[PDB]
């Protein structure tokens, strides 16, 4: 795994520990999507919501998926590709989530949906890229998708589909250019 892959993991782990020590609220005051007009130009907040997780299962599986999928993108396609997928999917998934239920949300789930769509489709359309989602892992991706869809580890399905759409779109275009 490359530097973007690892720095994200470090960030999420430190933030999660901080949320346990300080409480979710205090950390959200710093990192959440802007929740007051006076914060609308704190432009990092359109992305930093992605760094907060709300349970052990939430962060554990997100970081496993991020490490595998994000790591593959970074290794084969470069840090830049990973950064763009991450920023765009975080921004769009965050935007959709906040429109539906307000600014108090967080985590990498939307980004992971984008990376799943990206790695799966790029691998299927463009095997030469060296990127692919192994069939064994497709099994677990579907389990993880269905479980989250029914809120077993709420009400964020639309935002997640928005993330998936970003990944599928980028993979499609990238496979044409490649
Ligand atoms: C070195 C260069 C660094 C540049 C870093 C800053 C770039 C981002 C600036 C902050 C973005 C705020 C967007 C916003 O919060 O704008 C919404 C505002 C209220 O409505 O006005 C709007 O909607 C306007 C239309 C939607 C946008
Ligand atoms: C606060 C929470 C923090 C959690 C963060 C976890 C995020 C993922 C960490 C993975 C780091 C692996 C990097 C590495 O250093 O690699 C390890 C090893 C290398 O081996 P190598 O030297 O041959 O290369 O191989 C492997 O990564 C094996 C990878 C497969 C791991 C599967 C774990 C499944 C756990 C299921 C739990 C379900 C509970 C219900
Ligand atoms: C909570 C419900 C949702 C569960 C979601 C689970 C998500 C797990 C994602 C892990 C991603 C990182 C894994 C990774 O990046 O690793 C890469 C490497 C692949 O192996 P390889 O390419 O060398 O070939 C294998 C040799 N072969 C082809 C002959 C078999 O190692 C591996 O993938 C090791 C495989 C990891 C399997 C872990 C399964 C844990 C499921 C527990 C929960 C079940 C619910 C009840
Ligand atoms: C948006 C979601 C990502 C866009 C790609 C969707 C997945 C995909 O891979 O779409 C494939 C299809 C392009 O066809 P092709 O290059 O596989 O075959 C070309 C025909 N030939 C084989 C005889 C040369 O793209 C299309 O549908 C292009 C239109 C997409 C509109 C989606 C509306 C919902």
């Amino acid at each position: 795994a490359g530097p973007v892959t690892w720095v994200m993991m470090i960030a999420c782990v430190v933030v999660f520990i901080a949320m346990q020590i300080l409480g979710d609220q205090e950390v959200m005051l710093w990192l959440a999507w802007p929740f007051d007009p006076t914060l609308k130009f704190e432009f990092w907040r359109y992305f930093t919501h992605a760094l907060m997780h709300f349970s052990l299962m939430h962060i554990l599986f997100n970081l496993l998926w991020w490490w595998y999928l994000g790591g593959a993108v970074e290794k084969r396609l470069g840090s830049g590709k990973l950064i763009v997928i991450t920023l765009i999917s975080a921004l769009l998934s965050g935007y959709v989530q906040q429109k539906f239920s307000g600014p108090w949300f967080g985590g990498l789930t939307g980004v992971v949906y984008a990376l799943m769509g990206y790695v799966w489709l790029r691998g299927e359309r463009d095997p030469q890229s060296g990127i692919y989602l192994q069939r064994g892992l497709i099994i677990f991706a579907l389990i993880w998708i269905v479980a989250g869809w029914f809120d077993l580890f709420s009400m964020a399905n639309g935002a997640h589909i928005a993330g998936l759409a970003v990944g599928l779109a980028m993979a499609f275009v990238d496979s044409l250019n490649a």
